[PDB]
């Protein structure tokens, strides 16, 4: 809405107000080739995602917990205090580019390329996952994770070389015999357009998803909800 930084205002005046979210993945994993496609709608007032994914390939070949991270931060909620780092929405609607490696301990690594752009009043998320090296029976192509997901912090800092930001975080993914799986992310995104956009100073986004099935759905599906939001500038 009302803020007293005009490009702050431009980037707040795209997502007040719910946004459908399209999610377009193509994958290769082992060379076991599938798609994911996703629907659904964000509220970046609430930090607020609610997407359901379907592949549309038949069976996904790893288990859906590993994707979550790969299938929108720009609905991040960022407080009013913090809305001058808010590199995400400032880059729209021309977009950004958002590249990860990820690597499975003691197991492959995805990489993942992907685009986030508006397409009228649609926000689409258009991913390319290409995974190599797993182990046929380990946690991921052997489907040993549970269906869930923990809550974690993420530190964000700026790449002022690259007019954009970095990442690196680690998710622990539970194995179904009570031990952990550990992915470390990797990421960087930069912007697709040449305009300005809003570099900020360190923080971290708090993030917390839930992960459910649609009990009329026959399709291998997640039903996600996740809250992701800023914090660590402090007011005053």
């Amino acid at each position: 809405h009302h803020h007293t930084d005009p490009m702050v205002s431009k980037g707040e005046e795209l997502f007040t107000g719910v946004v459908p979210i399209l999610v377009e993945l193509d994958g290769d994993v082992n060379g076991h080739k599938f798609s994911v496609s996703g629907e659904g709608e964000g509220d970046a007032t609430y930090g607020k995602l609610t997407l359901k994914f379907i592949c549309t390939t038949g069976k996904l070949p790893v288990p859906w917990p590993t994707l979550v991270t790969t299938l929108v931060l720009c609905f991040s909620r960022y407080p009013d205090h913090m809305k001058q780092h808010d590199f995400f929405k400032s880059a729209m609607p021309e977009g950004y580019v958002q590249e990860r490696t990820i690597f499975f301990k003691d197991d492959g690594n995805y990489k993942t390329r992907a685009e986030v752009k508006f397409e009228g009043d649609t926000l689409v998320n258009r991913i390319e996952l290409k995974g190599i090296d797993f182990k046929e029976d380990g946690n991921i192509l052997g489907h040993k994770l549970e269906y869930n997901y923990n809550s974690h912090n993420v530190y964000i800092m700026a790449d002022k070389q690259k007019n954009g930001i970095k990442s690196n975080f680690k998710i622990r993914h539970n194995i179904e015999d009570g031990s952990v799986q550990l992915a470390d992310h990797y990421q960087q995104n930069t912007p697709i357009g040449d305009g300005p956009v809003l570099l900020p100073d360190n923080h971290y986004l708090s993030t917390q998803s839930k992960l459910s099935k649609d009990p009329n759905e026959k399709r291998d599906h997640m039903v996600l909800l996740e809250f992701v939001t800023a914090a660590g500038i402090t007011l005053g």
